[PDB]
């Protein structure tokens, strides 16, 4: 239902566009050095925090990739920027990656709560199901994937960071 | 259907977060004025090219707003940027405004393409329609929108340049 547009929407918008330029600007970046891969977190909860240090304090904000732009849909130079996390376990950097979570999730939470969109709160843990199942269908078979992105969906004790590490190990 | 979801994802993405702090970028560039309202060409036709100057010759960039930053999903200093056009009508600046494409019709097209969207061809005129129509209500009873926004919709000689400066003569 509503997810499978998003995804398409998250897709068309944005990974097929900064994916392919995504190791160069890691490459560059790196001249501890950065793994190769944009990381998406997909809480099944939508529960989509700004400040990505809020959900778990060994994740760390380190500094920014080189900015990418691109003329889209009549705005000279729309920017994608995004934000490099190191991942601390027991007080030690265990990892260094591009992390951030999947924005449209935290749209389909705002979304359920307006009247006028007609959307339940019940069905937000169906519509993220459907996200993430709709959008690695689509990464499946993209391209623009040459194995630089790592889809983690998860639901909730629980270490976030433990999460994102485990898949780092891989 | 599809675009019912884009639309608020249009609006609690977007137009939400950058129109209330619009007229600050505007009254802070002023200081030829511009005009305090965000324009949006809603192409039924879901043409959306990335070069604005493309569809209009009479429609000249002429600068950058002051960008906006915030963090939105884990990513530091998310910016949102706004590129200030000029309309020119025999050879006259006759306006000057912040005009952009809806950049989910954009989406529409280029996720009707694809063949695993299911998304057909024919109903790209509906989808359009009904992102409009689904926009328009929103903006409605939009507080954010306090007299700050106007939407262009329009079909297919024809002078896009025409279109927008008939809506900003009012
Ligand atoms: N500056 C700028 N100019 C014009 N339009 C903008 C915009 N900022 C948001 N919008 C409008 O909002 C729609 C939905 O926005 P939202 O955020 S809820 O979801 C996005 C997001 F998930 C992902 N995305 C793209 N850039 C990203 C960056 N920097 N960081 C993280 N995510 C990114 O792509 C989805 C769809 O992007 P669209 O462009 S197809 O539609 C977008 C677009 F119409």
């Amino acid at each position: 239902n509503v997810a499978h547009g998003l995804a398409w929407s998250y897709y068309i918008g944005y990974l097929r566009l900064i994916l392919p330029e995504l190791q160069a600007r890691i490459r560059t970046y790196n001249q501890g050095a950065v793994s190769q891969r944009l990381y998406i977190l997909l809480p099944l909860d939508c529960g989509v925090p700004d400040n990505l240090s809020m959900a778990d304090p060994n994740i760390r904000f380190l500094d920014k990739l080189p900015q990418q732009t691109g003329d889209r849909a009549g705005i000279k130079d729309r920017v994608y920027s995004n934000s490099i996390y190191e991942l601390l376990e027991n007080g030690q950097r265990a990892g260094t990656c591009v992390l951030e979570y999947a924005t449209p999730l935290q749209t389909l939470f705002a979304m359920s709560q307006y009247s006028q969109a007609g959307f339940s709160r019940e069905d937000r843990l169906e519509q993220a199901k459907l996200f993430c199942r709709t959008l690695e269908d689509i990464l499946a078979d993209a391209p623009e994937s040459q194995n630089n992105c790592r889809l983690i969906a998860y639901q909730e004790s629980f270490s976030l960071s433990q999460e994102v590490l485990r898949h780092l190990r891989q």
